[PDB]
């Protein structure tokens, strides 16, 4: 049960309670205004308290995708868009300048509201901002942030071999080949995103999808099951053994492991050409 | 330099080399057809080899967002859409049924092509499928997958306190409150996605955004800097000290830590009402 302001690119949702001059609270990393509700109850006799879900969070919703460049660490799109969200909200609720308080990364949003839309600001408070750009030791803090983001990436890719080895239940050499970190930072970033997408959206949905043995028997003349010569004892071979046992569909052993088509391409090709050539 | 077939919801990209009957390779968890290129070079005298980037991967691109329900573990949207992608590709390249080989989760795509579009299949090969739905011990494997996906979530949230503590450089009690895992599985899933979004798209972009001290001095009469009484020694307070030292803008100490507005809402409110009431 939240209020809505439709803006360019998003439906902005906010809580509103109180009477009196408008006071907008801008949240930090939690992104949502509900964290200000106990404070709003303390203030509602004196201010019209407005607590925002910033457009990428909570009950707010984007109506257009973020630009490709938003993932660039030097992108200014989001912080600028967040600031003009607050300015538009302030103008939709008040014909006079308003009170604004932002905390943590939300106090950085507040700084940009004052920089680019001073006309909407009556008074403003910056609660514990973590901005470093104007500090004498800016580089220390900026480098540390860039390193922590990269640290989380490396720690993610380290779980690759459990991710594929324990879900596909394949041989460790195959699991290793599948989870081997890419050669470059950009390649590793893409690799991590692929792995996380596959985990969320592919492995469970596909491996429990609606296929039955009677679906194979109906066209058994078209089907060959393939087991790698190097991946014996693995779960996917056990699947093919079950299909072969119950339907009579043949298994052909083909060189290599779970990735035999890239591990041993000449031998893989020879077997296929004998099957189908 | 990849071929393109525009379909409903995506631009499907594929590699094509060879002469002769069409043979479509469907990739597994890597999602991209380049993994079949060394094999394609072995086969190109005998088949027209077609190696696909499935629509969510690689050089393929969605032109509409995935449905909300695609994240449901029992969703069939993606595997069905992948299969009709292959069927449409086969019909765009050949007036006769074609050869198809899928590996790993791509062999599950292949099963669905045969189930729903048998007319496009001349022969088909399932290379080491990890499907469990028709196995007698299906539940063991299905439960194990669901548990591994949930394991990766728990392992992610465990890095929350380093994520906020080492980027904001705040007190450990505050970092703990920010990273405390939500009460429910759905709450924890959303929490992890928020944290990963903030890391990628917020922390670096906002903390090094283009604000200078001269931006504060221009409207210094409107600004109050707020430091929590419980977060002394933290980096965000050091930021406010620098601003106060160089601009003269006042600091008000307000009850609580980095999250004082929810930690101590009555005391926080009292200070604000004295500032602004």
């Amino acid at each position: 049960g939240m209020e809505t302001l439709e803006l360019q690119g998003a439906k902005l949702r906010y809580h509103q309670v109180g009477q009196g001059p408008v006071l907008i609270f801008i949240p930090g990393a939690n992104g949502t205004g509900d964290i200000f509700l106990p404070l709003a109850e303390q203030l509602k006799d004196h201010f019209t308290v407005v607590a925002v879900d910033r457009r990428d969070y909570g009950e707010s919703e984007l109506t257009e995708p973020l630009p490709d460049s938003a993932s660039n660490p030097d992108s200014d799109y989001r912080v600028k868009r967040d600031a003009q969200d607050i300015a538009e909200l302030a103008k939709s609720l008040s014909d006079e300048p308003v009170y604004i308080l932002g905390s943590s990364s939300g106090s950085i949003v507040a700084m940009h509201v004052l920089k680019d839309y001073p006309e909407v600001v009556k008074k403003i408070a910056f609660h514990e901002p973590p901005i470093n750009t104007f500090l004498p030791d800016s580089t220390y803090w900026k480098d540390k942030n860039d390193d922590i983001v990269h640290q989380i990436l490396t720690e993610g890719l380290e779980k690759g071999m459990k991710t594929f080895g324990e879900t596909l239940n394949i041989a460790p050499i195959d699991a290793k080949m599948m989870s081997q970190p890419a050669d470059t930072e950009e390649g590793r970033i893409e690799q991590y995103k692929r792995t996380m997408f596959w985990l969320e959206f592919e492995i469970r949905q596909y491996t429990h999808s609606n296929i039955t043995l009677d679906d194979f028997t109906k066209y058994s003349d078209k089907i060959t099951l393939l087991n790698g010569t190097d991946s014996r004892g693995s779960f996917p071979q056990d699947v093919n053994f079950y299909i072969n046992k119950e339907t009579g569909i043949p298994i052909v052993d083909i060189p290599g492991g779970h990735l035999g088509y890239i591990q041993k391409p000449e031998g893989f090709a020879d077997v296929l050409l004998n099957m189908w050539g």
